[PDB]
């Protein structure tokens, strides 16, 4: 089997993107956040505490005929950005682009942060980390492309995001037609439950490359791309005028700027992120202060492959028994 649906940005930023999700019978239909940084397939729902609902459209569990409560079963989890959310479980009927998974395990909200709360646009998320990290208590369930990956026709998906503009997620196949070039695969370590990988380095612009390993995770679930202090101020030296602002909480730079495109290595290969997707917006409405796509990881323990530099490559999420990571241009 296959399955293939298209993914689109949140808004005008790129912040996040939404994919279609057909949950239960007959199907109820949210748009969730597709997560290779975590393990949870969650959504607002008929259990939601009601103040914390507000747009979101709701599964309702008693409405499908396949629901099952998983009794005993609780869940909790608590993100990177400080937000978080918990809940009950059910299993449930599952399809996402036409691939169809019974029993998955459909984490019901009884509870979300406030910054779930004001995103009317995001129903829940689709976690497509390593089962590893799922919060099921107290047994733990499996992610949708975990549950579906013997029956895909090759155990992979990949990510195709576009750039102010939608993209895809196929599981089950590589589209060729997607990329330039050829697929560079990287080793993956999966002892943090990440798609964790080490890139071989960096160059600013038209900069010489430098060579320097620097390991990784590559996250659709993050807006911006995370990397060492001495990296990111390399960056942001090349743009005048730009600094690190500790009371915005990060770098930003003149609205008015042209930005240097950024290139990491994969392998031998390189990817060249342009610098109109390093670009935010102003800070505030009406600021000619404008917030940098690419921001120190120094406070945060991991370095952070978000989708500022996803979506300038084809990236395969390889799961055979041992997984690597593929990029290509596009
Ligand atoms: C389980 C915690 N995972 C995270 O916080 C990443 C950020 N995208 C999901
Ligand atoms: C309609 C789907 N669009 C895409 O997949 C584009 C190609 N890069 C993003």
């Amino acid at each position: 089997s296959t399955g293939s649906a298209t993914t689109t940005p949140i808004d005008s930023l790129d912040d996040a993107y939404i994919t279609p999700v057909q949950i239960g019978t007959p199907a109820q239909t949210l748009n969730l956040d597709f997560d290779t940084g975590s393990s949870d397939l969650w959504v607002f729902s008929s259990e939601t505490t009601a103040s914390e609902v507000d747009g979101q459209t709701i599964y309702t569990p008693s409405k499908s005929t396949t629901a099952k409560l998983l009794s005993g079963a609780t869940w909790s989890i608590s993100y990177g950005d400080g937000s978080s959310s918990s809940g009950d479980v059910y299993t449930d009927t599952v399809s996402v682009g036409g691939l169809t998974v019974t029993g998955q395990a459909v984490e019901s909200a009884k509870k979300v942060s406030s910054s779930f709360t004001e995103d009317s646009t995001i129903d829940g998320l689709l976690g497509l980390a390593f089962s590893t990290l799922n919060t099921v208590s107290p047994t733990q369930q499996k992610t949708f492309f975990d549950n579906a990956k013997a029956s895909l026709d090759s155990p992979v998906f990949t990510a195709d995001l576009g750039y102010h503009a939608p993209g895809t997620y196929n599981f089950g196949f590589i589209d060729t037609t997607a990329y330039t070039g050829s697929i560079t695969y990287t080793a993956v370590s999966t002892k943090q439950g990440f798609w964790e990988w080490t890139s071989t380095g960096y160059a600013v612009g038209s900069g010489t490359f430098k060579s320097t390993s620097i390991d990784g995770i590559a996250d659709t679930g993050t807006t911006l791309l995370y990397l060492p202090a001495t990296v990111v101020s390399a960056y942001w030296a090349q743009v005048s005028g730009a600094k690190s602002s500790s009371s915005v909480g990060g770098y930003v730079f003149p609205c008015s700027a042209t930005l240097p495109s950024f290139t990491f290595g994969v392998g031998s290969a390189r990817i060249v992120i342009p610098g109109d997707y390093i670009d935010f917006g102003p800070i505030s409405t009406g600021s000619s202060s404008c917030f940098g796509g690419i921001q120190s990881s120094a406070g945060i323990g991991i370095n952070i492959f978000g989708d500022v530099a996803l979506k300038a490559a084809f990236v395969v999420f390889n799961g055979a028994t041992t997984p690597t990571l593929g990029f290509a241009s596009k």
